[PDB]
């Protein structure tokens, strides 16, 4: 008997932009959950949004890739984006783009990272949910909290840790995954994952006991659409200790505001800005992007919390370097390295004399 | 069928200076413009400050320069300011130069930025309102949202901006303007911009389609009054999205908080500080000026919204360099260039035993 | 008659790594040059280094690609060489790609900057000098020298600069070049030079005369060899005043340290250190990126000067911005964005499991 | 036929406390390697000093651990501490705890840190030489010059290194040595040298090819004399470039000024600041610790060079960083972990009425 934590989230339109959820679309959401969850489709949920991407986390005993799970998720943001039409919001239902739903939501739009998994003696795990970059956006922190023992000393002090962690390192270019284990393989990781356009993290295992440790969305709009229709926007699961890391090792891998693509127009590095739940909201330059953390414990299909993990003064530095930061990389207008590299920029409009 | 945007603002008396509206003036202006929504003369409205200045957002289908809905902001701002004048608040009416309404308040004294436009698909719009400062303090910022390739980068990558916007740049000392299209003519438009005391943008429109994009309050009370009697305090509409600058475009465009004429006796050159809403409210030398930004959606003439654009994260260090600036500008004490040049002073007392 | 001025450059090796030229090797450049002057090959020259590469700035009648002026070059190379051999300095004759010298010098591994003018009334000029990048390096500083009103006012004010410059932008892949005038185009052009890494500006001119006004070097190692063996280490000449650029609109473009690629292993974007020539030297990571700039007056093939320009307090904040951001890069390890992007990295070794 | 580059240090006395060596002191050093050199006992040397420590850097054809190479040390470190004492120097021969010599310097109160080598296609070097502290201070700059691929991205971009380096690792107290490989064994390796006082890295060698990369002075005066007579002050030596670290990425790590033992009365952590050869001297509360850099070119036995490494704008952030930590380390007056833990601390006189 197992319990799945699903989190599924999409774009369904903003209010002046790509700014912020109305909380309106929220509502009618909250309606369809509620409903799903009277029906004991799923045990229990949260949501909330991160900038414009309206945020489902659901709890139940379904599984992974669930049809009735994702078909739920599927008519909640169907729900929201009508109100958001009635509303006249920007980019209503954005990021659905199929017309129809079948199987799941992956392919349609919406995206999911999700994990079945046994309830340890006590399960805390955080949600990591991003505005204005893309699934990539996680290799660098993953990276840390599973191999870097400068962020996660357990894998130096704590027995059950010294084994190390395996990445399952998805090329999402040619839809094939590679295995890669920590320390042993982590030049051959990062010659992988420091192109993180290509190369995303998408599960981590613990290795001595295979133990199911993190997740990431992998949807990537770009390559669902073709060309550019939005930032994919991901979210992430993260187990916490028991030999996987601690919550503070988790945050310690987001202290540093990496460079991370996305912000405005789907064409810019900016640094990843870990906001609280009322500062996750798109403003200067359609960003900085922004990083909302939720802290739960899962019991028996129950989620119990959040706790806002960014809201707090020991990330007041990270976010003032955020800022500083955004204002340095602006200076440089439409140049590399702020404006993205060519190869990524193929899927903007920026493609539509020369003389020997 | 059109939908027409007004923001019609005047300073009717401030609490303990030239500090802030007072709330009980806002509510005697709420009820003249709920009685104008009952009625059907407006569709919709809201109600704010910024420092002094009372402020009027009203959406309706009676065009531009309509007499009914000026009447409707002149009775709400007499309302406002006979309940000031009960209060003893300081500079009761200040605002308002004529005993009598006739045709519009342009030369009345309130401010007034409109625009009747067909709402697009999505209509997302930012209004901006600022205190202690003249319309010109919005030259630099316009020019940067529409012609600035290192603000607005989707003039370089979107081809529906490619083609550019042009400018209607008011001689507001001669009473005629022109029109000059970027970026073919940017240097001519900053020889006359830069000079913001007397060539004022008042309109910007897309080239490719005549399609207008942002109007600013052109009312200059030194110039209708013939002396300085406040700061004009003046106001804007931006819309967004759909190959205008995006919302993040038009916030980058104030992220450098510029020197702007008004301040203390509208004497003074000070540092624009973008604030949330409870921040708008002038203190240190009577500022620095404040600038206020609300974003709406407009849907069949209906204001979705607002959103307090500069209460976020991303503008704390603008305003910790707005109060550095200010404190470096209040070290020249009488001197130009943080007191104002002469033709300018010449508004002023200033001019109120020399030997060859 | 008229006066050409070349600047040709060339790794020969360096003390302890690519750190420093070594003053024994250019002793043996010197004489060379002395024995050019001498014979009335060039009129006059100034030898110096930036970090690794050793400078030859030369004045002469011979016009540009002149097969006896790039031969004493290529001779005082290898003569520079072969003491660096004997002093078993790193790297000796690195940028020596070919055993032997026919024509010219460009695609034999040296850059090469020059411009055959004639002298105006006074010809004031700035040489720059680069190491740790490549010739894009100097896209974002030109663009704002030559066409950008926020860096070089004259453009606005200076009645002799109104009709702006065009710019020669080559397509270093294609090996095309296109001509692109501002105002009116630079949306275009910065759609291009946005890429330094393939469209490089090569030269500058005014539209009013097509008076040459820049030039870069365009030899680039990674092209030229078909694989990393160095950072190609740019130069640029610009002359300056009498409606071009003043001196300090020049420097203004530099006041920025903005990211270029280059630094460690030829693999990384860091920011461009303005420094004087006892700093001109690559330490932190093989760097950050040095700019070295000489101002001189050419006087009948005489080089008055240099006056070294960077060295200087107006320029001690640029120097300390450049430090704090190198820190912050260097944070994020061997990851994008401080890392480069695949279609430059192809040129490394590290192209040198995946299931479905 | 190989060549040995051998680093013999030791205090003999320095100027108003362990301040500075003063250069009377050295000229008499240098008439002994003057000799030595003329006979042909060693082929080249530099003789300087950091802090209070002076500096023997010999080439010679006599292998590691060469009577004659350590006997003319000794007699180098005789003559100038009898010049010491001749002007009443503070702590005259202080490193000098035997009143004989006999076999080599090892044990007698001199460091040394030697390496016979093969010389390489060009052998850059740098060699690093600390005052204040004790050999453990090189752990974590190794560590992350031979393993940290967010220090060295050879480890992941040049094919060369890819393989990984290891590292001899002594325990001091114990006098047995373990080698332990880079990344395989990363965890273990930093759960022992994480203590530096007893575990200390002594030398690194190439995985491939055992190629023979770094060595350590790792002469402990506490564990030689039994009690506190002064801080270590350690030596090392790093081979750089060819597919072992570049200079600059040796150079990165010391770029953050980590805390060290030793500085005041060899009880107390403090910052360890890279230093230009001028500013090698000890002050404030008798540090903070110093660190010199001097890159050579070894070439047929003779030393090219030095280049002063820390004498560099890319340095000046941290030393700044530096004395912002001395000053917040002080505020701790004799509190850990300002003050040595007590295992250290036992060395010292600290040791020298409780109830149940
Ligand atoms: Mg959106
Ligand atoms: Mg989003
Ligand atoms: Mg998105
Ligand atoms: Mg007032
Ligand atoms: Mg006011
Ligand atoms: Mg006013
Ligand atoms: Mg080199
Ligand atoms: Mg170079
Ligand atoms: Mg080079
Ligand atoms: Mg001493
Ligand atoms: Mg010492
Ligand atoms: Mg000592």
């Amino acid at each position: 008997m197992k319990t799945t934590i699903s989190v599924i989230k999409a774009d369904i339109g903003s209010l002046a932009g790509h700014h912020i959820v109305h909380p309106d679309t929220m509502a009618a959401a909250n309606k369809v959950l509620a409903s799903a969850k009277e029906q004991g489709i799923i045990l229990d949920y949260y949501i909330t949004h991160v900038g414009d991407d309206l945020q489902l986390i659901m709890t139940h005993t379904r599984g992974e890739l669930d049809t009735k799970v994702h078909e739920t998720a599927w008519n909640a943001f169907k729900e929201a984006a009508k109100v958001a039409k009635d509303l006249g919001l920007y980019a209503a239902g954005q990021d659905l783009l199929s017309d129809s739903f079948s199987g799941n939501v992956r392919g349609l739009g919406p995206g999911v990272a999700e994990m079945e998994i046994e309830e340890r003696a006590s399960e805390p795990i955080a949600i990591f949910m991003a505005d204005k970059t893309e699934p990539g956006a996680y290799n660098l922190p993953l990276y840390k909290m599973f191999a870097d023992p400068f962020n996660t000393p357990g894998l130096v002090i704590d027995p059950t840790m010294h084994g190390g962690f395996k990445f399952e390192v998805l090329d999402v270019y040619q839809g094939e995954a590679v295995m890669l284990s920590a320390p042993q393989e982590i030049y051959d990781l990062l010659a992988l994952i420091g192109t993180p356009a290509r190369y995303v993290i998408r599960r981590v295992y613990r290795n001595e006991d295979n133990l199911l440790a993190a997740v990431v969305s992998i949807e990537r709009l770009n390559l669902i659409a073709g060309k550019y229709v939005g930032k994919d926007d991901p979210v992430m699961i993260v187990r916490l200790q028991h030999g996987l890391p601690a919550l503070g090792e988790a945050l310690e891998a987001f202290a540093f505001p990496h460079l991370v693509p996305g912000w405005m127009r789907g064409s810019h590095y900016g640094p990843l800005m870990p906001v609280s739940q009322r500062d996750a909201k798109a403003t200067r330059f359609d960003g900085p992007p922004r990083l909302l953390g939720l802290g739960f414990n899962v019991k028996n299909g129950r989620l119990v919390g959040p706790t806002d993990l960014f809201d707090d003064p020991a990330f007041d530095e990270t976010r003032r370097l955020a800022n500083i930061v955004a204002d340095y990389m602006r200076r440089h207008g439409p140049f590399m390295p702020h404006r993205l590299e060519p190869t990524e920029m193929e899927y903007t409009t920026l493609p539509l004399r020369f003389k020997k």
